[PDB]
Protein backbone atom coordinates (compact mmCIF):
# COMPACT_ATOMS: atom_id res chain seq x y z
CA UNK A 1 0.00 0.00 0.00
CA UNK A 2 2.93 2.34 0.17
CA UNK A 3 4.63 1.47 -2.45
CA UNK A 4 1.62 1.82 -4.46
CA UNK A 5 0.90 5.42 -2.59
CA UNK A 6 3.51 7.27 -4.51
CA UNK A 7 11.73 0.77 -10.71
CA UNK A 8 8.83 -0.35 -8.79
CA UNK A 9 9.36 -4.07 -8.00
CA UNK A 10 7.39 -4.42 -4.73
CA UNK A 11 3.97 -4.63 -6.73
CA UNK A 12 5.29 -8.09 -7.65
CA UNK A 13 5.24 -8.74 -4.36
CA UNK A 14 1.24 -10.02 -4.90
CA UNK A 15 2.52 -12.33 -7.81
CA UNK A 16 3.80 -14.82 -4.83
CA UNK A 17 0.58 -13.63 -2.32
CA UNK A 18 -1.42 -16.34 -1.27
CA UNK A 19 -4.78 -14.76 -1.94
CA UNK A 20 -8.46 -15.69 -1.58
CA UNK A 21 -11.40 -14.18 -2.62
CA UNK A 22 -11.35 -11.67 0.67
CA UNK A 23 -7.43 -10.60 -0.16
CA UNK A 24 -8.65 -9.23 -3.72
CA UNK A 25 -11.43 -7.52 -2.19
CA UNK A 26 -9.19 -5.10 -0.48
CA UNK A 27 -6.25 -5.56 -2.94
CA UNK A 28 -8.41 -4.29 -5.61
CA UNK A 29 -9.64 -1.64 -4.06
CA UNK A 30 -6.52 -0.32 -3.23
CA UNK A 31 -5.85 0.05 -6.70
CA UNK A 32 -9.43 0.53 -7.59
CA UNK A 33 -9.23 4.06 -5.53
CA UNK A 34 -5.97 5.21 -5.74
CA UNK A 35 -5.37 4.25 -9.49
CA UNK A 36 -2.25 5.08 -9.63
CA UNK A 37 -2.26 7.89 -12.18
CA UNK A 38 1.72 9.24 -12.28
CA UNK A 39 3.33 6.48 -14.23
CA UNK A 40 3.32 4.77 -17.08
CA UNK A 41 5.14 1.20 -17.15
CA UNK A 42 4.17 0.94 -13.11
CA UNK A 43 0.50 0.29 -14.64
CA UNK A 44 1.55 -2.58 -16.79
CA UNK A 45 3.39 -3.86 -13.41
CA UNK A 46 -0.08 -3.87 -11.65
CA UNK A 47 -1.47 -5.38 -14.46
CA UNK A 48 0.07 -8.32 -15.08
CA UNK A 49 0.52 -8.86 -11.14
CA UNK A 50 -3.28 -8.53 -11.10
CA UNK A 51 -3.09 -11.40 -13.90
CA UNK A 52 -1.02 -14.13 -11.77
CA UNK A 53 -2.82 -13.02 -8.59
CA UNK A 54 -6.09 -13.78 -10.34
CA UNK A 55 -4.51 -17.17 -11.71
CA UNK A 56 -3.52 -18.04 -8.13
CA UNK A 57 -6.64 -17.41 -6.96
CA UNK A 58 -8.45 -19.68 -9.16
CA UNK A 59 -6.31 -22.74 -8.57
CA UNK A 60 -5.96 -22.26 -4.68
CA UNK A 61 -9.77 -22.13 -3.99
CA UNK A 62 -11.67 -22.84 -7.12
CA UNK A 63 -14.91 -23.33 -4.62
CA UNK A 64 -14.68 -19.37 -4.31
CA UNK A 65 -14.56 -19.31 -8.23
CA UNK A 66 -17.42 -21.31 -8.84
CA UNK A 67 -19.59 -20.02 -6.49
CA UNK A 68 -19.02 -16.25 -7.73
CA UNK A 69 -21.09 -17.79 -10.81
CA UNK A 70 -23.73 -19.80 -8.93
CA UNK A 71 -24.27 -17.02 -6.73
CA UNK A 72 -24.00 -13.72 -7.82
CA UNK A 73 -22.01 -11.34 -6.13
CA UNK A 74 -22.27 -7.22 -6.65
CA UNK A 75 -19.11 -5.77 -4.87
CA UNK A 76 -17.34 -8.06 -7.55
CA UNK A 77 -19.65 -6.29 -10.51
CA UNK A 78 -18.84 -3.02 -9.52
CA UNK A 79 -15.35 -2.86 -8.75
CA UNK A 80 -14.77 -4.91 -12.09
CA UNK A 81 -16.83 -2.20 -14.12
CA UNK A 82 -14.34 0.40 -11.81
CA UNK A 83 -11.48 -0.75 -12.93
CA UNK A 84 -12.89 -1.68 -16.46
CA UNK A 85 -13.31 2.10 -17.02
CA UNK A 86 -9.56 2.86 -15.97
CA UNK A 87 -7.89 0.49 -18.01
CA UNK A 88 -10.39 1.68 -21.14
CA UNK A 89 -8.79 5.37 -19.75
CA UNK A 90 -5.40 4.26 -20.07
CA UNK A 91 -4.98 2.74 -23.28
CA UNK A 92 -5.19 4.35 -26.44
CA UNK A 93 -2.26 2.99 -28.56
CA UNK A 94 -2.23 -0.26 -30.15
CA UNK A 95 0.92 -1.72 -27.58
CA UNK A 96 -0.71 -0.47 -24.63
CA UNK A 97 -4.25 -1.86 -26.16
CA UNK A 98 -2.49 -5.38 -27.00
CA UNK A 99 -1.12 -5.48 -23.42
CA UNK A 100 -4.49 -4.93 -21.42
CA UNK A 101 -7.16 -7.22 -23.02
CA UNK A 102 -5.54 -10.04 -21.15
CA UNK A 103 -6.63 -8.51 -18.33
CA UNK A 104 -10.12 -7.12 -19.70
CA UNK A 105 -11.03 -10.48 -20.50
CA UNK A 106 -10.40 -11.55 -16.93
CA UNK A 107 -12.27 -8.46 -15.55
CA UNK A 108 -15.21 -9.40 -17.76
CA UNK A 109 -15.38 -13.09 -16.61
CA UNK A 110 -15.47 -11.75 -13.04
CA UNK A 111 -18.75 -9.97 -14.29
CA UNK A 112 -21.33 -12.93 -14.44
CA UNK A 113 -24.16 -10.51 -14.92
CA UNK A 114 -23.33 -8.07 -17.76
CA UNK A 115 -21.54 -11.05 -19.71
CA UNK A 116 -25.52 -11.89 -20.75
CA UNK A 117 -25.57 -7.91 -21.32
CA UNK A 118 -23.16 -8.42 -24.28
CA UNK A 119 -25.66 -10.19 -26.15
CA UNK A 120 -24.33 3.32 -21.12
CA UNK A 121 -21.34 1.46 -20.21
CA UNK A 122 -22.31 -1.61 -22.50
CA UNK A 123 -20.76 0.16 -25.82
CA UNK A 124 -17.20 0.12 -24.86
CA UNK A 125 -17.17 -3.86 -23.57
CA UNK A 126 -18.88 -4.87 -27.11
CA UNK A 127 -16.62 -2.85 -29.02
CA UNK A 128 -13.54 -3.89 -27.05
CA UNK A 129 -14.56 -7.54 -27.39
CA UNK A 130 -15.79 -7.29 -31.36
CA UNK A 131 -12.44 -5.57 -31.21
CA UNK A 132 -11.17 -9.11 -30.04
CA UNK A 133 -13.30 -10.78 -32.90
CA UNK A 134 -11.81 -8.70 -35.65
CA UNK A 135 -8.25 -9.57 -34.51
CA UNK A 136 -9.30 -13.44 -34.54
CA UNK A 137 -10.65 -13.00 -37.88
CA UNK A 138 -7.28 -12.11 -39.08
CA UNK A 139 -7.70 -9.17 -41.06
CA UNK A 140 -7.87 -5.43 -40.56
CA UNK A 141 -5.61 -6.18 -37.73
CA UNK A 142 -1.99 -5.30 -36.34
CA UNK A 143 0.75 -8.14 -36.27
CA UNK A 144 0.93 -7.93 -32.59
CA UNK A 145 -2.74 -7.27 -31.83
CA UNK A 146 -4.01 -11.27 -33.57
CA UNK A 147 -1.11 -12.95 -30.64
CA UNK A 148 -2.92 -10.85 -27.64
CA UNK A 149 -6.47 -12.10 -29.49
CA UNK A 150 -4.71 -15.57 -28.87
CA UNK A 151 -3.35 -15.27 -25.65
CA UNK A 152 -7.21 -13.82 -24.72
CA UNK A 153 -8.71 -16.78 -25.96
CA UNK A 154 -6.34 -19.27 -24.45
CA UNK A 155 -6.87 -17.48 -20.56
CA UNK A 156 -10.31 -17.30 -21.11
CA UNK A 157 -10.93 -20.81 -22.38
CA UNK A 158 -8.58 -21.78 -19.19
CA UNK A 159 -11.16 -19.91 -17.33
CA UNK A 160 -13.93 -21.55 -18.59
CA UNK A 161 -12.34 -24.93 -17.80
CA UNK A 162 -12.78 -24.53 -13.93
CA UNK A 163 -16.74 -23.99 -13.49
CA UNK A 164 -19.23 -26.53 -14.61
CA UNK A 165 -21.58 -25.84 -17.39
CA UNK A 166 -24.73 -27.05 -15.36
CA UNK A 167 -23.71 -24.18 -13.44
CA UNK A 168 -24.17 -21.32 -16.33
CA UNK A 169 -25.22 -22.06 -19.53
CA UNK A 170 -23.47 -18.41 -20.71
CA UNK A 171 -19.94 -19.89 -20.80
CA UNK A 172 -20.42 -22.07 -23.72
CA UNK A 173 -22.49 -19.41 -25.10
CA UNK A 174 -18.69 -17.30 -24.71
CA UNK A 175 -16.49 -19.87 -25.92
CA UNK A 176 -18.45 -21.55 -28.60
CA UNK A 177 -17.88 -18.75 -31.14
CA UNK A 178 -14.59 -18.60 -30.63
CA UNK A 179 -13.67 -22.27 -30.50
CA UNK A 180 -13.36 -22.37 -34.44
CA UNK A 181 -11.30 -19.47 -34.41
CA UNK A 182 -8.74 -20.42 -31.76
CA UNK A 183 -8.75 -23.58 -33.65
CA UNK A 184 -8.20 -22.09 -37.29
CA UNK A 185 -5.13 -20.15 -36.19
CA UNK A 186 -3.86 -22.15 -33.55
CA UNK A 187 -3.82 -26.05 -35.09
CA UNK A 188 -4.19 -25.18 -38.89
CA UNK A 189 -1.03 -27.87 -39.67
CA UNK A 190 -0.15 -25.89 -42.79
CA UNK A 191 0.58 -22.94 -41.85
CA UNK A 192 3.00 -21.91 -39.01
CA UNK A 193 1.65 -19.76 -35.69
CA UNK A 194 3.12 -16.28 -35.11
CA UNK A 195 4.95 -20.54 -28.74
CA UNK A 196 4.36 -24.16 -27.99
CA UNK A 197 2.68 -23.34 -24.37
CA UNK A 198 0.03 -21.81 -26.05
CA UNK A 199 -0.65 -24.86 -28.16
CA UNK A 200 -0.33 -27.22 -24.78
CA UNK A 201 -2.72 -24.72 -23.19
CA UNK A 202 -5.51 -24.59 -25.69
CA UNK A 203 -5.37 -28.20 -26.54
CA UNK A 204 -5.88 -29.21 -22.90
CA UNK A 205 -8.31 -26.75 -22.52
CA UNK A 206 -10.54 -27.91 -25.19
CA UNK A 207 -11.01 -31.60 -24.75
CA UNK A 208 -12.31 -29.94 -21.10
CA UNK A 209 -14.71 -28.42 -23.38
CA UNK A 210 -15.21 -31.09 -25.12
CA UNK A 211 -15.19 -34.88 -24.32
CA UNK A 212 -16.27 -36.00 -27.28
CA UNK A 213 -13.68 -37.03 -29.79
CA UNK A 214 -11.76 -34.04 -31.39
CA UNK A 215 -10.97 -33.89 -34.74
CA UNK A 216 -8.06 -31.77 -34.31
CA UNK A 217 -6.82 -34.12 -32.03
CA UNK A 218 -6.49 -36.27 -34.82
CA UNK A 219 -4.83 -33.29 -36.55
CA UNK A 220 -2.01 -32.83 -34.22
CA UNK A 221 -2.39 -37.05 -33.27
CA UNK A 222 -1.66 -38.69 -36.87
CA UNK A 223 1.09 -38.03 -38.66
CA UNK A 224 0.84 -33.98 -38.96
CA UNK A 225 3.80 -32.25 -40.90
CA UNK A 226 4.92 -29.86 -37.64
CA UNK A 227 6.63 -32.13 -35.59
CA UNK A 228 6.32 -29.05 -33.03
CA UNK A 229 2.87 -30.14 -33.11
CA UNK A 230 3.34 -33.43 -32.03
CA UNK A 231 5.81 -32.74 -29.34
CA UNK A 232 2.64 -30.15 -28.10
CA UNK A 233 0.59 -33.48 -28.30
CA UNK A 234 3.11 -35.66 -26.28
CA UNK A 235 3.68 -32.84 -23.41
CA UNK A 236 -0.37 -31.81 -23.40
CA UNK A 237 -0.48 -35.72 -23.07
CA UNK A 238 2.14 -35.93 -19.79
CA UNK A 239 0.01 -32.65 -18.55
CA UNK A 240 -3.17 -34.57 -18.71
CA UNK A 241 -1.25 -37.75 -16.57
CA UNK A 242 0.58 -35.65 -13.99
CA UNK A 243 -1.05 -32.32 -13.27
CA UNK A 244 -4.92 -33.01 -12.48
CA UNK A 245 -6.11 -31.87 -9.46
CA UNK A 246 -9.75 -30.86 -9.49
CA UNK A 247 -9.56 -30.18 -13.39
CA UNK A 248 -12.44 -31.25 -15.35
CA UNK A 249 -12.61 -35.59 -15.58
CA UNK A 250 -13.64 -36.24 -18.79
CA UNK A 251 -10.57 -37.08 -21.02
CA UNK A 252 -8.47 -38.48 -18.75
CA UNK A 253 -7.36 -42.26 -19.61
CA UNK A 254 -9.79 -41.79 -21.98
CA UNK A 255 -7.40 -41.36 -25.03
CA UNK A 256 -5.95 -44.95 -24.71
CA UNK A 257 -8.04 -46.11 -28.07
CA UNK A 258 -5.24 -44.43 -29.78
CA UNK A 259 -2.32 -45.63 -28.05
CA UNK A 260 -1.31 -47.93 -30.36
CA UNK A 261 -0.09 -45.29 -32.91
CA UNK A 262 1.32 -43.44 -30.33
CA UNK A 263 3.78 -46.87 -29.94
CA UNK A 264 3.55 -46.45 -34.18
CA UNK A 265 5.34 -43.00 -33.78
CA UNK A 266 7.82 -43.74 -31.14
CA UNK A 267 8.52 -46.31 -33.66
CA UNK A 268 9.33 -43.67 -36.21
CA UNK A 269 11.74 -41.74 -33.86
CA UNK A 270 13.12 -45.28 -32.66
CA UNK A 271 14.28 -45.17 -36.19
CA UNK A 272 15.60 -41.77 -35.63
CA UNK A 273 16.79 -42.55 -32.27
CA UNK A 274 19.64 -45.15 -34.75
CA UNK A 275 20.84 -41.86 -36.71
CA UNK A 276 17.76 -34.08 -35.78
CA UNK A 277 17.96 -31.25 -33.12
CA UNK A 278 14.04 -31.29 -32.73
CA UNK A 279 13.82 -34.96 -32.37
CA UNK A 280 15.77 -35.69 -29.10
CA UNK A 281 13.55 -33.18 -27.43
CA UNK A 282 10.46 -35.16 -28.70
CA UNK A 283 12.28 -38.43 -27.65
CA UNK A 284 13.23 -37.14 -23.97
CA UNK A 285 9.12 -36.11 -23.66
CA UNK A 286 7.54 -39.04 -24.80
CA UNK A 287 10.20 -41.68 -22.46
CA UNK A 288 9.20 -38.77 -19.64
CA UNK A 289 5.63 -39.93 -20.15
CA UNK A 290 6.18 -43.63 -21.04
CA UNK A 291 8.32 -43.02 -17.29
CA UNK A 292 5.06 -41.09 -15.79
CA UNK A 293 2.73 -43.82 -17.21
CA UNK A 294 3.66 -46.85 -19.02
CA UNK A 295 -0.23 -48.33 -18.72
CA UNK A 296 -1.11 -46.06 -21.68
CA UNK A 297 1.11 -47.93 -24.17
CA UNK A 298 0.38 -51.42 -22.33
CA UNK A 299 -3.52 -51.83 -21.83
CA UNK A 300 -3.82 -51.81 -25.62
CA UNK A 301 -2.98 -55.62 -26.12
CA UNK A 302 -0.92 -54.86 -29.40
CA UNK A 303 -0.92 -57.97 -31.19
CA UNK A 304 -0.16 -60.34 -28.98
CA UNK A 305 1.67 -63.58 -29.54
CA UNK A 306 4.99 -64.44 -30.51
CA UNK A 307 4.30 -64.98 -34.61
CA UNK A 308 3.86 -61.21 -34.43
CA UNK A 309 7.11 -58.81 -33.54
CA UNK A 310 5.19 -57.95 -29.99
CA UNK A 311 4.43 -54.15 -29.68
CA UNK A 312 5.41 -54.47 -26.09
CA UNK A 313 8.58 -56.48 -26.81
CA UNK A 314 9.51 -53.89 -29.57
CA UNK A 315 8.90 -51.26 -27.17
CA UNK A 316 11.27 -52.34 -24.26
CA UNK A 317 13.79 -53.52 -27.37
CA UNK A 318 14.28 -49.91 -28.15
CA UNK A 319 14.38 -48.75 -24.78
CA UNK A 320 17.01 -51.16 -23.56
CA UNK A 321 18.87 -50.34 -27.05
CA UNK A 322 18.64 -46.77 -26.16
CA UNK A 323 20.02 -47.02 -22.44
CA UNK A 324 24.05 -48.10 -23.47
CA UNK A 325 23.90 -45.13 -25.22
CA UNK A 326 26.93 -42.32 -25.33
CA UNK A 327 25.96 -39.43 -27.65
CA UNK A 328 23.59 -38.43 -25.53
CA UNK A 329 23.35 -39.03 -21.49
CA UNK A 330 19.84 -37.46 -20.66
CA UNK A 331 17.45 -39.75 -22.72
CA UNK A 332 19.29 -42.92 -21.78
CA UNK A 333 19.00 -41.82 -18.52
CA UNK A 334 15.09 -41.66 -18.58
CA UNK A 335 14.48 -44.82 -19.79
CA UNK A 336 16.30 -46.31 -17.04
CA UNK A 337 14.04 -45.33 -14.26
CA UNK A 338 11.18 -45.45 -17.38
CA UNK A 339 12.06 -49.55 -17.29
CA UNK A 340 12.78 -49.66 -13.44
CA UNK A 341 9.00 -48.18 -13.42
CA UNK A 342 8.07 -50.64 -15.96
CA UNK A 343 9.13 -54.10 -14.26
CA UNK A 344 7.42 -53.28 -11.10
CA UNK A 345 4.47 -55.69 -11.22
CA UNK A 346 1.45 -53.58 -11.75
CA UNK A 347 3.17 -52.58 -14.35
CA UNK A 348 3.71 -56.09 -15.73
CA UNK A 349 -0.19 -57.26 -15.22
CA UNK A 350 -0.35 -55.23 -17.93
CA UNK A 351 2.45 -56.94 -20.29
CA UNK A 352 0.73 -60.27 -20.81
CA UNK A 353 -2.91 -59.90 -20.71
CA UNK A 354 -3.02 -63.04 -21.74
CA UNK A 355 -0.75 -64.74 -19.06
CA UNK A 356 1.53 -62.50 -17.46
CA UNK A 357 4.02 -65.48 -16.16
CA UNK A 358 5.07 -66.78 -19.37
CA UNK A 359 6.80 -63.66 -21.52
CA UNK A 360 8.38 -61.81 -18.36
CA UNK A 361 10.57 -64.31 -18.11
CA UNK A 362 11.81 -64.38 -22.10
CA UNK A 363 12.10 -60.82 -22.58
CA UNK A 364 13.83 -60.14 -18.71
CA UNK A 365 16.50 -62.49 -20.14
CA UNK A 366 16.55 -60.79 -23.30
CA UNK A 367 17.24 -57.57 -21.63
CA UNK A 368 19.37 -59.11 -19.46
CA UNK A 369 21.94 -61.39 -22.04
CA UNK A 370 21.70 -57.36 -24.17
CA UNK A 371 22.45 -55.36 -21.23
CA UNK A 372 25.36 -57.78 -20.26
CA UNK A 373 26.77 -58.36 -23.31
CA UNK A 374 27.09 -54.29 -23.36
CA UNK A 375 28.69 -54.55 -19.95
CA UNK A 376 31.14 -56.70 -21.18
CA UNK A 377 32.32 -54.49 -24.34
CA UNK A 378 33.56 -52.77 -21.12
CA UNK A 379 33.62 -49.45 -23.63
CA UNK A 380 31.96 -47.12 -21.45
CA UNK A 381 32.42 -44.26 -18.89
CA UNK A 382 28.88 -44.32 -16.44
CA UNK A 383 29.13 -48.20 -16.13
CA UNK A 384 28.33 -47.98 -12.52
CA UNK A 385 25.03 -46.41 -13.00
CA UNK A 386 24.01 -49.27 -14.96
CA UNK A 387 25.07 -51.65 -12.64
CA UNK A 388 23.02 -49.90 -9.74
CA UNK A 389 20.02 -50.12 -12.07
CA UNK A 390 20.48 -53.95 -12.81
CA UNK A 391 20.91 -54.28 -9.38
CA UNK A 392 17.28 -52.93 -8.97
CA UNK A 393 15.83 -54.76 -11.79
CA UNK A 394 17.36 -57.91 -10.11
CA UNK A 395 15.44 -56.61 -6.76
CA UNK A 396 12.11 -55.97 -8.87
CA UNK A 397 12.50 -59.93 -10.74
CA UNK A 398 12.91 -61.28 -7.28
CA UNK A 399 10.23 -59.79 -5.87
CA UNK A 400 8.04 -61.11 -9.17
CA UNK A 401 9.59 -64.63 -8.59
CA UNK A 402 8.26 -64.58 -4.79
CA UNK A 403 5.20 -63.36 -5.88
CA UNK A 404 4.84 -66.15 -9.20
CA UNK A 405 5.40 -69.49 -6.71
Amino acid sequence: STRLQEDVHDIELLQYINVDCAKLKRLLKETAFKFKALKKVAQLAVINSLEKAFWNWVENYPDEFTKLYQIPQTDMAECAEKLFDLVDGFAESTKRKAAVWPLQIILLILCPEIIQDISENNMNKKLFLDSLRKALAGHGGSRQLTESAAIACVKLCKASTYINWEDNSVIFLLVQSMVVDLKNLLFNPSKPFSDVDLMIDCLVSCFRISPHNNQHFKICLAQNSPSTFHYVLVNSLHRIITNSALDWWPKIDAVYCHSVELRNMFGETLHKAVQTRSYKYLLLSMVKLIHADPKLLLCNPRKQGPETQGSTAELITGLVQLVPQSHMPEIAQEAMEALLVLHQLDSIDLWNPDAPVETFWEISSQMLFYICKKLTSHQMLSSTEILKWLREILICRNKFLLKNK
